[PDB]
C-alpha cells in the first residue's frame, strides 16, 4: 500500500498531461503517489524528494515538465533510482523545448525519456510497470493481460 | 553468467556508438549480450529476438538505431520487457530523425529514450543498471559507488 | 474485384487522414482494401499482412502512421511490393516526427513518402494509380482524364 | 535495350549522390538513361523531357535535386508516370530544404520521396525496381534474390 | 491602365493571403492583374505566363505558394523580370516548408523572398512599389507618403 | 560611373560570402560600392548610409549579415529603396538564424531575401540586375545574354 | 517616481505579451514607463530612445518584438544599459523566428534574452528587478518576499 | 579584490567557450571567480554555491552548459542574483538543445540568455559589466570606452 512509484510534476497545469500516468498506474494497481514538485520554484523540495526516494521504498520516479524542463534531470542527479521523463507540451514550441531539455542528458546521469504529452505520460507509467514486473510476478501477469488486450482490441477495419 | 541485458543495433557502424553501453555494463559487472539485429533487413530475426527475450532471462533491452530508427519501437512491440532506445547520430540530420523516430511512441508501447550518440549509449547502460539494481543489492552498491566517484571526480576549477 | 491496393493505418483516428486515399482509389475504380494494422500494437498482424501481400494479388501498399511512425517501414521490410508512406499529422510536432520516421529509410528497404496529412493520403492513392496505370491501359486512360480535369478546372482568377 | 527508367538531376554535383541509383539499376539489369535536366536553368528541357517520357517507353522517373528542389515536382506536373524524388544534401541546411521542397507536394500531383542523400538514391532505384517487378517476373525474381541476400548478409554480432 | 505587376498564386485558398498584396497595390494605385496560376496543376499556363510577362509590359511578378512551393522559382526560371515570392502558411508545417522551398534558390535564378503569410504578401507589394518607384516619380512620392504615414501613425503608448 | 547598387555587410568575415555579389555586378558592368556597415557596432553609420542612399543615386541595396542578422531590416527601415538581404551562414545554426532574422519582416518594411550563403549573394546581384534592367535596356540585353548562356551551358549527361 | 525601467515594444498587439512585464514591475513597485517603439517603423524614435536612456535615469530596458525581431538588438546597439529581450510569439513560427533574431547577437553588443511569450515578459521584469535589487535594499527585500511566496505557494498535490 | 561575478560551467570542455567571458571580465578589470559546478554530477555543490553567492558578495552569475543544459536555470532557482546563461555548442544539435533548455524558463525564475558559443560567453561578460556599471561609475567609463573603441574600429570597406 506504500508507494513504489512517484509521479511528480512542476505545476497544476502539468496534471492535465500527467493524470494519464496516474490513471494507468491505478488501472494496473501499482501503489503510487502523485505530487507537485517544481525544479525552479521548489528546488529544496526536489532535493529532499529525490534524495530520500529510495529509502522511502520508491522504485521508479516519473517526472513531467515543460519548457526548459529541468525536473527529471535534476531528480536523476540526486537518486540512483530510474527516472522517467515526460516532456509536457509547451504553448509556443509544442514540447520541442521540453523534449530536448529532458532527453539530451550527458553521460553519467540518465533520464529515460518518453513522447511529448499524454502519450508520454501513459507510456512512462507502462514503462514503470514493465520495470516493476521484473520484481513482481502478479504485476507481470497484469501487464501481460494489458498488452494482450491492447493487441486484441485493435479493430481490423476503420469506421465512417 | 547468463546475460540479463541485451544490447542490439542495426549495423556494424552503430557499434561505434553502442560500444559505450557495452563497456559500461562490463564495468558494472552486468552480464549481457551484444548483437546485430536489423529491423529492416532482418525483421524476422527481430521478432524472434524480442519475443523470446524474457523467457531467455533478459531483464532489459538496449536498442540503438539511426535515421528512420525503428529497432527500439518494434522490439518493444514484441516484448513486455523494458526497452531503452539510443538514437544513433545520422549523417545529414545529426540524429534528429533518429531521436524523433524513437522517442515519439504513441501511448501503449513505451521506449525509454536516451540522448543522441555516445552519451545516450552510456546512459542506457546506466539506466539499465539502475533498473537491475532494484533486484540486486550488490549491483546497487556498485552503482552507488559509481555515482559517488563521478561526483567526487569533478574538479573545482577549470584549467587554462 | 479482388484488391490490388492495400491501404493500412495504425488506428481509427488515422482514418480522418487516410479516407482521402480510400476515396481517390474508389473514384478511379481501383479495387482496394482499407484496413487497420498497428505496427506497435499488432506487429504479428503486420508481419502476416506484408508477408502475404504479393501472393494475395496486392500490387501496392499505402501505409499511414503518425508520431514514431513505423508502419510503412516495417511493412516494406516484409514485402517486395512498393510501399507508399503517408505521415499522419501528430498533435505536438504536426507530423514532422511522422515525416522523418517514414522518409529516412536506410538504403536497402525503400518507402516512397508523400506529404504530411490529407494531401499525402490523396497523393499516395494517385501515385499508386500511376503505378497500376503501367499495367492497365483502361486505368491509364482514367488517370489521364483525372489529371486533365485537374488541370483544366483550375480557375484563372480568384474570388472574393 | 531501351531505357525504362530515367534518372535526372540538376547538376554534375548531384551525380555524387545519384550515381548510387544509376549503379543499382545496372546491378538489377534495368535499362535506364542518366541525364542532367535543370528545373531552373533548363525549364524547357524539363518540360519536353517529362512530357515525352511515357511515349518514349519510360515507366518510372527518378529525379534528384537539392536546396529549393523543384525538379521532381515539376517533372511530375508534366508526366502521368510515377515520379520518385531524391533530396540531395545541401551545404547549409543538410538536405532539410531539399527534403521539404520535394515531399510536401499538395494533393493532385505526387512525388514518392526517399531519404536525404545516397541512401535515398539507392532506395529510389530499389523502389523503381519494385514497381517494374510488377510487370516483369524475371526482375521480380532478381529483386527477391537481392532482398534475400541482403537479409542473409547481416552478421549476428558486431566486431570490436 | 495596363498591368505593371502580376500577382499570381496556385489556388483560391492562397488568395486569403495574397489579397493583402492585391489591396496594397490598389492603395498605391499600381495597375496590376491578380491571377491563379498553379505550378503543379497548370505548368503550361505558368510557362506561357512567365515567358510572355516582359513583352506584355509586366515589370515585377509577385508569386505566392505553400507547401512544396514551386511557383515563384519556376516563374523566375522563365522570365528575366524580378520575381518576388510569398510563402503561404501551410497547415502542418506553418509555412516553414513554403519558406525553404522558395528562398533556397541556387545561384543563377533569383527569387526575392518575403515573410510567411499576410505580412509577406503586403511586403511583396511594397517591395514591388519600391522597384517601380525607381521608374516613376509620382509613385515614388506616393510610396514616401505611405512610409511617412506608417511611421507617424505608430502610437507612443499601448492601450488596455 | 557613380554607384547604382550598394553592397553592405557587418564584417570582413561576411565578405567571403558577399564577394560573390560584388563579382557578379562587375561581370554585368553595374557600377556599385562595397562597404562595411555594422548594424550593431556602427548603428549611426547605418542610419546615415541608408537615409542618404537614394539622394546619392543608389537604386538598390544588397545587405548581408549572419546570426541575429539585423543589417538588412534596419537598412530598409531608413530607405525607400528596395533592400535585398543575404543570410550569411553562421557557425552553430548554419544560417537558419540569419535566414529567419532577415526574411520574417512584419508587414510595412520589406526585405527581398535570398538563399543562405554564396548562392544568395550571387542571386542578390542578379535580382538587383533584373531590377536595374527595367531602367536600362543595355543591361537588360546583358542580363538576357547571361541567362541564355547559363541555359546553354548545362550539359545533357553527367560525368562518371 | 521617475522611471528606472523602460518597457518598449513594436506594436499594440505586442502588449498582450508585454503587459505581463508591466504588471510585475508595478507589483514590485518599480517605477517604469511602458511605450511603443518600432524598430522598423520608427527607427529614429528608437535611436533617440536608446541614446538618451541612461541620461534620463533609466537603468534597464526591456524590449519585446516578434518575427524578424530587431528592437532589442538595435536598442542595445545605442545604449550601454543592460537590455533584456522578450521574443513575442509570432503567428506562423510561434516565436522561433523571434527567439533566434533576438538571442544570437554577435559578441560586442549583448541582449539578455528571456523565454518566448508571456513567461518571458514576466521574467524580463523579474530579471530587471534582480538587477535593480543590487542598488536598492528595500527592493531587494521585496524581491526576496516575492521569491519566498512563489516558493511557499506551490501546492504539494494536484487537483482534479 | 573579492569577486563580484561568478563564472560557472559543468565541465573542463565548457571552458573552451567560457574562457571568453573570463578574459573579457579581466579586460574590464572586474574581479571574478571561474569555477566548475556540474548541475548533474555535483547538484549539492550547485545548491550551496547559488544559495551563498549573494552573501559572499557576488552580484552576477554567468553559467554555461550544453545539451540538456540545466546549470543556469537551477542556479537561478537558488539565488535572487541575476543569472546569465551561455548555451555551449553541443556535438549533434549544435547548441539548439543547449539554447532551448536555458532560455525557455517558465515565468517566475529568469535566466538572461546569450548567443550559442563564444559570442554568448563574451556577451555574458559584457552584459554582466553593463549591470555592474550601474553601481560603479569607473567601470561605466571603461565600458563606454570599450564600446566607443569597438565602434571606431569597424573599417569602412572590406579587403579582397
Amino acid at each position: 500500500s506504500a508507494p513504489v512509484v512517484g509521479i511528480i510534476m512542476g505545476s497544476q497545469s502539468d496534471f492535465e498531461t500527467m493524470r494519464h500516468a496516474d490513471a494507468l498506474l491505478t488501472e494496473l494497481e501499482i501503489p503510487h503517489e502523485t505530487l507537485i514538485v517544481s525544479a525552479h520554484r521548489t528546488p529544496d523540495r526536489l532535493a529532499d524528494y529525490a534524495r530520500t526516494a529510495a529509502e522511502r521504498g520508491l522504485n521508479v520516479i516519473i517526472a513531467g515538465a515543460g519548457g526548459a524542463a529541468h525536473l527529471p534531470g535534476m531528480c536523476a542527479a540526486w537518486t540512483r533510482l530510474p527516472v522517467l521523463g515526460v516532456p509536457v507540451e509547451s504553448r509556443a514550441l509544442k514540447g520541442m523545448d521540453s523534449l530536448l531539455s529532458i532527453v539530451q542528458m550527458p553521460g553519467g546521469v540518465p533520464v529515460g525519456t518518453l513522447a511529448i504529452g499524454a502519450s508520454g505520460a501513459k507510456n512512462a507509467a507502462l514503462l514503470a510497470a514493465s520495470i516493476l514486473a521484473l520484481l513482481n510476478p502478479a504485476l507481470a501477469a497484469r501487464l501481460e493481460t494489458f498488452r494482450a488486450l491492447q493487441t486484441a482490441s485493435v479493430p481490423n477495419s476503420p469506421i465512417t
